[PDB]
């Protein structure tokens, strides 16, 4: 059966829900959307139900809500972002026009976990570990993040932690990403995380660049110069002589940028920080290293299906997007409780 809907204002617009979904309040003030939080009385979890603002104005619009219920709809792991629900309040695709998501009402990101300060280094194992195990998942799912920083991380209170995307900035990209290189190695996303694990354990930015040129001035301050190896591989003739032009500065020490750090830490965070993105370990591979000894479970670190990026990449009607994400909508089936 269809479920029975309620009509309600909020955030200036009128909201259709199911009448599981109780009182509905505003949050984050608008900079995750147009949210509520809500009570799910079919589950009893808080939740979010996100309007999605003009699913279907333009063909970009309509593309981009296509790949974000598509790809929520395939993400199934625990250290990733999943649907609780999707609805909407059309009975069939003719008055079909507004999209409703609901996931877990999240308490805190990472920031408001760290509070810029130190974490002892078996909460930082934890929750590395745990962005690694995401990554993992969804790197099989041949996904890369692209944005993965503190504010992307959702972390309750056990400190579990959820890798989402929420669509200063620039602090935990990867060099190449700064370059505009255009051939993005999935350990774009492990630069992230050695930034990421890099401030958990002194409570400070690890690149705090003040502009994107300062930015970059900060990476080769720690990673030094390209090396011989990596100046092999530039194609661009200008990057190439430009970098030829510099003066050599050697890698710095990392026991000596994180004194006093679990020595395992240090190591990891040498693999990770690695300016030649082909040299950077990757997320099956960190999850192996000693660190993370007391959580690794090779039998529980688990894959993703293949997931098809071409489907969303289309040249595609504006009403062709509407009825194949309706579809979506109908197929959709709740996890298991
Ligand atoms: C176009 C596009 C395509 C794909 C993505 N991706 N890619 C990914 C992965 C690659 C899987 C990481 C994940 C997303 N998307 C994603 O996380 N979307 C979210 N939507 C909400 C609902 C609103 O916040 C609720 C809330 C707010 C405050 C408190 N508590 C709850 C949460 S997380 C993004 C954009
Ligand atoms: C002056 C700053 C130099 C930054 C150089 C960053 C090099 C990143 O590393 C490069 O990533 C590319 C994109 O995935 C790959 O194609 C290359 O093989 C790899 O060497």
């Amino acid at each position: 059966e269809r479920p029975t809907f309620y009509r309600q204002e909020l955030n200036k617009t009128i909201w259709e829900v199911p009448e599981r979904y109780q009182n509905l309040s505003p949050v984050g003030s608008g900079a995750y959307g147009s949210v509520c939080a809500a009570f799910d009385t079919k589950t009893g979890l808080r939740v979010a139900v996100k309007k999605l603002s003009r699913p279907f104005q333009s063909i970009i619009h309509a593309k981009r809500t296509y790949r974000e219920l598509r790809l929520l709809k395939h993400m199934k792991h625990e250290n990733v972002i999943g649907l609780l629900d999707v609805f909407t309040p059309a009975r069939s695709l003719e008055e079909f026009n507004d999209v409703y998501l609901v996931t877990h009402l999240m308490g805190a990101d990472l920031n408001n976990i760290v509070k810029s300060q130190k974490l002892t280094d078996d909460h930082v194992q934890f929750l590395i570990y745990q962005i690694l195990r995401g990554l993992k998942y969804i790197h099989s799912a041949d996904i890369i993040h692209r944005d993965l920083k503190p504010s992307n991380l959702a972390v309750n209170e056990d400190s579990e932690l959820k890798i989402l995307d929420f669509g200063a900035t620039r602090w935990y990209r990867a060099p190449e990403i700064m370059l505009n290189w255009m051939h993005y190695n999935q350990t774009v996303d492990i630069w992230s995380v050695g930034c990421i694990m890099a401030e958990l354990l002194t409570g400070r930015t690890l690149f705090p660049g003040t502009d994107h040129i300062d930015q970059l001035k900060l990476i080769l301050r720690l990673v030094g110069t390209p090396g011989a190896e990596l100046l092999k591989k530039i194609s661009s003739e200008s990057a190439r002589n430009y970098i030829q032009s510099l003066t050599q500065m050697p890698k710095m020490n990392f026991a000596n940028v994180f004194i006093g750090a679990n020595p395992l830490a240090v190591d990891l965070l040498e693999k990770m920080l690695v300016l030649d993105s082909d040299k950077r370990i990757t997320a099956a591979q960190a999850l192996a290293h000693a660190y993370f000894a007391q959580y690794h479970d090779p039998d529980d670190e688990p894959v993703a299906d293949p997931y098809d990026q071409s489907l969303e990449s289309r040249d595609l009607l504006i009403d062709e997007w509407k009825s194949l994400t309706y579809d979506e909508v109908i197929s959709f089936v709740p996890p298991p409780l």
